[PDB]
């Protein structure tokens, strides 16, 4: 028959004697002792430990822990052969075990901007005791700031208490990214046993920030004809997110072929260098946008206008255009003017121009040898001149006039150009 | 002096005559014609196109487009040498160009759950005309559903109109992930010219969904001693997100060494196979959780309890334990019982047990040769027997009793065990 006895009781505690009937202990050997003539049965210097017994290991909750034993009634005035009695001692549980977390530091990663109400599981504490003497409650201990951000809930759904962090306010990683709470587990023994763990919440990053350029808009001056590799400007943007969410790539946004041909933009450095032949005479300003884009899964981006002013070099010689006026008309660079026409009548029209700018296009223009023609301003960097006679002409020694015009810049080095006009005359009586 | 003339006017339009004073056209050659004796000046079969002229290419807004020309006054009763007049014709702009998007399909990616108010840039339309005859307005045309989700704003900040989509309601990719709007660009000419583009918004995924198991909880039966590779159960979770945000990895959540040793869980298939020697006698149930975790940047997850019931095989032979009772006591497997002791006095206590379950542990037990001992039930799968004498004993032909006990299962195949006891007697007068 049965016997209810608390575990871990001190040696020689009476567990009972026979409500039935030499009494000898055949089975139960380390844990029990019997006395003969009485049938009374006590604990020993090996204590019955409800969590220690082999028999009571993987038991489902509510199944008693039963230690089995046999004693043999072996006297009846030395008459009978023995009768044995197969007893059962049901070991009662005392609260001799503390509830424990697997690790004393517990580490939760909660994303930024997680919706209020969101639940996150906390590792279960466990307790080797049974029923009421096992896990009873979880308690969240937090600083004022954190008290308002994190709650604690327990789900009794699994029929085993699963504790959960509730997020209750907005988390922002860029404001604050680590919270220290304590989680305390207590059992339902009297007195209770209790255990604590450090519960860190780390706020995981989300890509909730776009790059921003250091300046809204960028300018730079760049010399025409700069060598390949010449540094033009460096753009830079910043991003307040973490890792790849703040890693940035620079690419041309709106940028026509003409610009892409001349300028190279490094994805990583945002440094713009020369890559082709810059020519103020083809393009005097490079206008384009740069795109700064993060390496988030759904990248965010920003755009910046850049204006590169192209600066003049004196790389163009002046042009001398020699054409007719009124009735006097050139053919294949020669002109028919008849002997005996008024002094300072105009034989040709001379236009002078320079494709460069400022000084580099400021042109002086003048006539070569000893020939009886000069230039008169007719109308800077485009000058129009009458090419007119200095003297009267007779067919004396003439039809041999090659007039040679020379023009020069104010560049450095200065550039020169020359063009000529043949005038054939006609004799008059 | 100047002259204001609209572009693309029909040949022979009068652009004026001399408020000043043979008149001859020296410069301006394809586009203008003059008549002599009058000084009156008209357009030709080559039309002045304000967007076509070389002179008027990369002009900043508000700088007139000036076509330059020269005519020479070359008669004064055939007295003077010629005077030239360097004229300027300022070409007025008409609205002869339509505003255009670079592509007629424009493609915006807006993330799911983007905060209401968020702005997203729409590519600029451009228009080769000038001032009021260029881009005036942008218009967003959308279906009822979309009208409420997307607004349109223009920023006049850059001093060039930058249009922007405003998100005005929640987008959910899992509800709907493609919207067709039309964007219409109109200029400020009378009549206006206008152009449209298809503006697709595609709603980009965010990892806003956690995996869910097909079942909350899983059971399976598994035979003890199953071969390596035997399929146990397959767990499966689903995730309503896109690509990696719904790609799932299965790993043990809470799972003790003992289980991890026996069971293998494929990260990709969620199939659990046998990997070690399952032994109902060591562990009769495998209890563990499985974690399903997505491959999002900040993974979300779900847990499922699994219970594997381990099923018995008859892989254990019965045990025969032979021990003393009362005063009769065994030493080194032999026992001292004296000749002349009552018929059916008990020489030993025989306990029989089988580590298996049900039939596989149901034990029949019996005595071997012709020896004057039998077994009596003393007290299934643990049976206790008195080993008692059948006859009286005299030292006639004795001290030579080797009693052999045999026990068998009800398994398949059945298993057998044997143990023996020597009894030495003592002669009495
Ligand atoms: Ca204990
Ligand atoms: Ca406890
Ligand atoms: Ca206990
Ligand atoms: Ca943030
Ligand atoms: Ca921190
Ligand atoms: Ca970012
Ligand atoms: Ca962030
Ligand atoms: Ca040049
Ligand atoms: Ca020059
Ligand atoms: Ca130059
Ligand atoms: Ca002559
Ligand atoms: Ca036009
Ligand atoms: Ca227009
Ligand atoms: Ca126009
Ligand atoms: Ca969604
Ligand atoms: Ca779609
Ligand atoms: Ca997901
Ligand atoms: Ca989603
Ligand atoms: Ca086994
Ligand atoms: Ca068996
Ligand atoms: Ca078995
Ligand atoms: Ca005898």
């Amino acid at each position: 028959v049965v016997y209810k006895v608390p575990e871990e009781q001190p040696p020689n505690t009476l567990i009972g004697s026979l409500a039935a009937d030499l009494y000898k202990l055949e089975v139960g050997a380390p844990y029990l002792r019997v006395d003969g003539k009485t049938g009374d049965i006590f604990t020993t210097e090996t204590s019955i430990d409800r969590e220690g017994l082999r028999e009571c290991q993987n038991q489902l909750p509510g199944d008693p822990c039963i230690l089995e034993f046999e004693v043999s009634i072996t006297d009846l005035v030395q008459n009978g052969s023995p009768r044995l009695l197969e007893g059962q001692i049901e070991v009662q549980d005392i609260n001799d075990n503390t509830p424990n977390f697997a690790s004393p530091v517990i580490t939760l990663a909660i994303p930024e901007n997680t919706n209020i109400g969101s639940l996150f599981p906390i590792p279960l504490a466990s307790d080797r005791d049974a029923g009421p003497n096992g896990v009873a409650s979880y308690e969240l201990q937090a600083g004022p700031e954190a008290q308002e951000l994190f709650g604690l809930q327990v789900a009794e759904d699994q029929e085993e208490k699963q504790p959960q962090l509730i997020v209750m306010g907005n988390l922002d990683r860029e404001r604050w990214d680590s919270y220290d709470l304590t989680i305390k587990v207590q059992d339902g023994g009297s007195p209770p046993r209790a255990s604590s763990a450090l519960l860190r919440v780390t706020v995981l990053d989300t890509n909730d920030n776009a790059p921003k350029f250091e300046r809204p808009s960028y300018e730079a001056e760049l010399s025409e004809n700069s060598p390949i590799g010449h540094s033009v400007i460096q753009v830079k943007a910043n991003d307040s997110d973490q890792g790849a969410n703040a890693e940035i790539e620079y690419t041309f946004h709106q940028a026509p072929e003409v610009v892409r041909r001349l300028l190279r933009l490094d994805r990583n450095t945002g440094l713009i260098t020369v890559q082709g032949p810059v020519d103020r005479e083809d393009l005097s300003t490079l206008r384009f946008s740069v795109l700064a884009k993060d390496r988030g899964t759904n990248p965010k981006s920003a755009r910046a206008q850049v204006v590169v002013t192209v600066k003049d070099m004196n790389d163009n010689a002046p042009t001398i255009e020699i054409r007719g006026i009124g009735l006097v008309t050139h053919q294949d660079g020669m002109a028919n003017i008849s002997e005996d026409v008024a002094e300072e009548t105009a034989v040709a029209l001379v236009q002078v121009s320079d494709r460069d700018e400022g000084e580099n296009a400021a042109v002086t223009c003048v006539v070569a040898g000893d020939v009886p023609f000069q230039l008169r301003q007719a109308s800077d960097s485009k000058k129009k001149y009458f090419l007119q006679t200095t003297t009267p002409l007779d067919y004396e020694k003439v039809k041999d006039y090659t007039i040679e015009i020379v023009a020069v810049d104010s560049g450095n080095p200065p550039l020169s150009s020359t063009n000529s006009l043949k005038v054939q005359v006609v004799d008059v009586n």
